Order: C-alpha cells, then sequence, then structure tokens
DNA sequence: CGTTGCGGCAAAGTTATGGGTAAAGTCACACGTAGTCACCATAATGAAATAAGATCACTACTGGGCAGTACCAGACTCGAACTGATG
C-alpha cells in the first residue's frame, strides 16, 4: 500500500535467545554512533540579524552509557 | 398489659470529587518545511505629439520729398571819369 519505508514501523524485532556480543557495548568507547540532524530552530545572525536558517547538529554517542561524547 | 405500626436519632452505607503515586502506554528520533504564482496601483521615463508660434514670400494701398527752376529787387564794391587845392 505505502511502501517499504512505511512498513518499517511494522518490522519484526530481533530477540536474543543466546547471548552474542552485546548490542550497545561491553565497555565505554567500544561501540560509538555518529549521526547528523538539523535542529528545529531558526537561527539569527550575530551581526546583521537576518534569518540564517536551521543549523545542523552532529552527535557522537557512546552506545554503552548512551553518553554524548 | 401486650402487641403492632409509626416516627425520631445517629451511625453506616453509597456516590462523588479533587489529590498523590507507581506503572502501563504513547509516540518521535529516524535530512528536511517554507515556497511560488497572481494581483492591480503608482512612479517614471522615453517617445509621440502638440498647438501655437515664427518666418518667408507675394499683393495691394497709400503717404509723400528732392534736384532743379525762377524772379524781384536791395546793397556793397569799384572802373572810369570829373573836378578842386597845391607846391
Ligand atoms: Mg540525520
Ligand atoms: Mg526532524
Amino acid at each position: 500500500r505505502q511502501g517499504r519505508r512505511a512498513a518499517y514501523q511494522h518490522e519484526s524485532f530481533y530477540w536474543e535467545l543466546a547471548i552474542t556480543t552485546p548490542r550497545h557495548g561491553d565497555r565505554p568507547f567500544e561501540i560509538g554512533h555518529i549521526a547528523h540532524t538539523e535542529l528545529d530552530v531558526e537561527l539569527v545572525c550575530s551581526d546583521t540579524g537576518r534569518n540564517l536558517g536551521r543549523p545542523w547538529a552532529t552527535f557522537l554517542v557512546d552506545a554503552y552509557s548512551r553518553r554524548l561524547l
């Protein structure tokens, strides 16, 4: 009906019967994620005060402690 | 006198309403919302044009003066001659 990107919410999860390597990390600085986004905020210039559009934030996260590295 | 129905009194029973606390749900993070014709009045030239103005050329009408002519004396000047005083 809508496509694969819409059925992605109706996906079967992965449930661990046995214990493989842990998904989020055995220790800090083992698995760390990089991801970009654009912040939902309009920013103004510091000198001339025009609309500069929405900025972009990139995050590096330690997946074990979920810490924003 | 004893019994029976009726009514007051005060817990007791049932709903309702505004509080607190853990615990089942809920939903966005997944690159994204701003973006684009349609609209008719006003300035604003630049061109188109003006309506009158400017000058040429011709036609007719009407003031009107200059080089030259002419006479009638009055008046000053002077050839030519007359005539008187004189050394
Ligand atoms: Mg992203
Ligand atoms: Mg977003």
